[PDB]
């Protein structure tokens, strides 16, 4: 199914028709096969970076002859007379002529939704740093379910940003590499620090927004005020499979996020609190209620209905069977994707202070560091 | 103009419709009112956020009563009983029945687009540090026109850095906190060799992308090297007027981007070569010949179509009447918004050397940065 047969090109020689030993079939265009023709001419062997513009790639482009032969496809393009091979596994793994998924709020294949089900995936900080299949495993957990725990760190300042360092970089804010939150629970403010707060994803006002968070504990001697998470896309694909008509409009508008401090930070910006790739696969979400700004982007004739539908997600965000509780011990923490694992804690049922300290980083750097742990590990 | 007139409210209370005294009309939600107001007990008047949720506000807002006075709507809300006013010029400024464009790929009111008829715009290096309306002139610059020189710099090693802090915070990334342009053996991109590049975006295999790029010359004594910028937004509205079809094909499909020009790092990512908000108007353009991986998520009947529009776009790319084109001097650079604007350099060869150094930062700072000098400056 990896192995190629054999191959016929049409006359024209616009595309080539390529079967398996399985049967299957899968057609390729010569303008495709001969971008992505991986010969020393058209990628550098030691980078990788393609040498060709699509300007450079005659415009008339066409198969002239090809075969396959001992598991690979020889292939000759004119009008440049250019002969290139392609190994037999890289056509099947590159292949486009499939029946890709058009589904509207469709969730990529490498994620994993979840509600209050869900164990909190835990990890070691010594072993993730000494076994390199540890480490992959926590960061394919926080890739998959959007958030994981490292617990038996250090009980130490700035140690969240060797947590970040471990797979990517610190996204640097205003407010430093990494901001104090620091909770004095006591008889006079438990009336409020005694109550919940809403989940939410940090700084949709930030655009681009930072798209991990980490939250790590130095110091706890208060009761309750568990951390807690909640899936957006958990959220969101509740609401598409009960009023797919409510998800388009929430996928549809985008709303606006403005944090205007009297700290001299004015930050604003202008997104959906769905967001969908254009074919239909959904990539981020965005809730804060502390930060949303006037909804003026939306039509009259639309307002009413995204209202509700807004109001039905948030619903889902405070269903408590959607959220994923735990405590954090000094030397513990925890990471979200801040593109789609909400936050928040529990109320504090007893007085006490706590120390924890936070910082972003960007999820690029920690699907690199998979990558290639992956590739190591493989 | 934002002074009220008069209000008549629904039979259902569901809106209101305010006159202002110039005759222009502009109807408001009961929901959207509420959820907007501006008193002690929905917004904190110390930082104005929003302190009530979505699931706050009762089920059943409506408009109970509403008049206008001292050029501001007061409004009662039932079930609530709640009465809030709104200032006209808040009504107006943050009006939503405004009859919005859905013009697909247009851009935002905020930008402007440009081609090979304007001269740079450049600003002075001295000017900006201390002066801040020179600052801001500078900053305004590059989010409007989405770039911008800055000249009679130091020439020293990192003074970019420098630069960068002048408003926001450095994207520091795989290739470091800053990189240098240079030839190199042994070349980790071809960035860093004598080659001419066609104009591109930096790292379209990142997300989230770098939002801004600095470039600054150290050295620039070969023959060649000479600077190129083109407006991928005034690229992507030619083919929008000329080809909608083809426009449509580019935003609606995702590319797939791919770095792996050294060991230790694998950055992939998947966006459309022209990023459209839901509500169509234009908000990235990723292109870059060199690391565009194989294209696996088009279906097979439009992957002809979708590569004659991507030739097409090129072409809009490569027009000597599109790019910017200068030759930096030592302690001369520039800043591209790295969602927007593409940049390109022409080969260098001979006798002489050129050194440049490169990092990314973020808009979302450069923004706030720009708003305080605007606060402060009026
Ligand atoms: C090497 N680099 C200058 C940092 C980035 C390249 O210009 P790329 O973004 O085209 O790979
Ligand atoms: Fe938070
Ligand atoms: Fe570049």
């Amino acid at each position: 199914h990896h192995m190629p047969r054999s191959v016929t090109a049409d006359a024209s020689g616009s595309f080539l028709t390529l079967t398996f030993e399985d049967g299957s079939e899968s057609r390729f265009h010569a303008i495709w096969l001969r971008d992505n023709a991986l010969d020393p001419e058209t990628r550098s062997p030691g980078n990788g970076q393609r040498l060709i513009t699509i300007g450079d790639i005659p415009a008339d482009t066409r198969i002239s002859t090809a075969l396959v032969d001992d598991g690979a496809l020889t292939v000759t393009f004119a009008p440049e007379g250019k002969t290139v091979t392609f190994p037999g596994k890289w056509l099947k793994s590159n292949a486009y002529d499939t029946d890709q998924s058009s589904e509207v709020g469709r969730t990529s294949p490498d994620v994993e939704t979840w509600d209050s089900s869900q164990p909190a995936p835990a990890f070691d900080w010594n072993e993730v740093q000494s076994d390199p299949k540890a480490k992959r495993d926590w960061l394919d957990a926080i890739a998959r379910l959007g958030f994981a725990k490292l617990v038996n760190g250090p009980v130490r300042e700035g140690a969240l940003i060797e947590c970040a360092s471990m797979f990517g970089f610190v996204r640097e804010t205003n407010y430093g590499k990494y901001f104090e939150v620091r909770t004095e629970v006591n008889p006079t403010n438990l009336a409020y620090t005694g109550l919940g707060l809403q989940a939410h994803t940090d700084n949709p006002y930030r655009d681009p927004v930072p798209s991990l968070q980490i939250l790590y504990c130095l110091e706890n001697s208060a009761e309750g005020g568990d951390s807690i998470v909640v899936d957006g896309f958990r959220a969101a694909e509740r609401l598409r499979d009960e009023d797919p008509e409510g998800f388009a409009l929430l996928a549809g508008n985008p709303a606006r996020f403005e944090y205007k401090g009297s700290d001299g930070v004015h930050l604003r910006a202008r997104r959906p609190m769905i967001e969908l790739s254009p074919d239909g696969e959904m990539i981020a979400i965005r809730f804060n209620n502390r930060s949303s700004a006037p909804f003026v982007d939306i039509p009259f004739e639309k307002m009413e209905a995204y209202y509700a539908a807004y109001r039905r997600l948030g619903e889902f965000i405070d269903d408590p069977e959607m959220g994923v509780s735990f405590k954090l011990e000094p030397g513990e923490s925890f990471i979200v994707d801040n593109t789609r694992v909400l936050h928040a804690r529990l109320g504090y049922s007893g007085s006490g202070s706590r120390w924890l300290q936070g910082c972003y980083a960007d999820k690029d750097g920690l699907f690199s560091t998979l990558n290639v742990l992956n590739a190591q590990l493989g």
